[PDB]
């Protein structure tokens, strides 16, 4: 069949419609810190005719505590969207954490998210259901692709239907992740041909590192982000920062802000012909 299409503005994501770019950075460090990041992405998109949605997060939840750089916080967090927002009128995306706030957030932003850890959590699947917006599903590293119909079905069961599926790799042995480029279709099928998007950033982090033959970071984001692209996805997901990030030079992994352009050009040419190629198959 053809692929379902959740429409994010003049941007329409679809497994046959060009790899939409879902850029951003990690923890929302500073109202203007971001600009460097918005502005610099914004450009490259249009220069290369890649669509753009901006990824941004406002809270802690994950890692260091009691406050340990807990993120801008809701109240003053949402404010900062509205600036990058109109400054270039942009489609943004924020992960929520606990139900209540599944309405505030769902205002200044375009593509709300449901963090891996509360994936199969129901009451947030609902608290967003009581919204009807564009949701992004963070596919847990412990779930078989085949289990994505049990996050989607129920979303629709929540009234909300406008769903998206994001893959962050899956775990492989203690502390390490991997991706099976063969898990993208399986997710397509089990999930009403919903768009399938690759979080190239979180994904390979524990991947680059498999201690011994690694033990000091190092990066290969495009190298892996081209695999996604040559299988045929809806689009990518990446986070950047000048010198890597404050929340990615220690958190997970990231991408050099101004190295970003020829990355996409790799991802545009590669995608280019793949989204071209007239549908084939080898089950006969
Ligand atoms: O399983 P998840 O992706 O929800 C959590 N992990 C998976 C991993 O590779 O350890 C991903 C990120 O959320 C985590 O790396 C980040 O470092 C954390 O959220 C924030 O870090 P920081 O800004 O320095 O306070």
């Amino acid at each position: 069949m053809k692929q379902k299409v959740v429409s994010i503005g003049d941007i329409n994501v679809a497994n046959d419609l060009p790899f939409v770019l879902f850029g951003g950075m990690n923890v929302l460090e500073s109202r203007d810190l971001a600009m460097r990041i918005c502005e610099h992405y914004v450009t490259v998109t249009q220069k290369l005719g890649i669509p753009y949605v901006f990824k941004a997060s406002f809270d802690k939840a994950n890692r260091s505590s009691i406050h340990s750089y807990r993120g801008p916080g809701l109240e003053e967090g949402m404010k900062i969207f509205q600036e990058l927002k109109q400054t270039f009128g942009v489609k943004i995306i924020t992960d929520v954490h606990e139900p209540s706030q599944a309405q505030p957030v769902a205002d200044v932003v375009d593509v709300i998210q449901l963090p891996a850890f509360l994936a199969r959590q129901t009451d947030l699947v609902e608290a967003m259901a009581k919204t009807g917006a564009v949701i992004n599903v963070k596919k847990p590293q412990f779930v078989s692709p085949g289990q994505m119909g049990n996050i989607v079905d129920k979303f629709k069961e929540g009234g909300n239907e406008k769903v998206i599926l994001c893959d962050r790799g899956a775990n492989f042995g203690y502390d390490n992740l991997v991706v099976d480029m063969l898990g993208f279709s399986i997710m397509k099928k089990v999930s009403g041909n919903s768009p399938v998007i690759f979080d190239v950033t979180h994904a390979l982090q524990c991947r680059d590192p498999f201690g011994a033959a690694s033990g000091g970071r190092r990066a290969q984001v495009a190298e892996l982000a081209r695999a996604g692209m040559a299988v045929g996805l809806a689009g990518l997901f990446i986070e950047a920062h000048p010198d890597p990030e404050h929340a990615k030079c220690d958190g997970p992994s990231a991408l050099p802000l101004a190295k970003l352009e020829p990355f996409l050009k790799q991802m545009k040419a590669i995608d280019d012909l793949v989204k071209g190629f007239e549908e084939l198959d080898t089950s006969k």
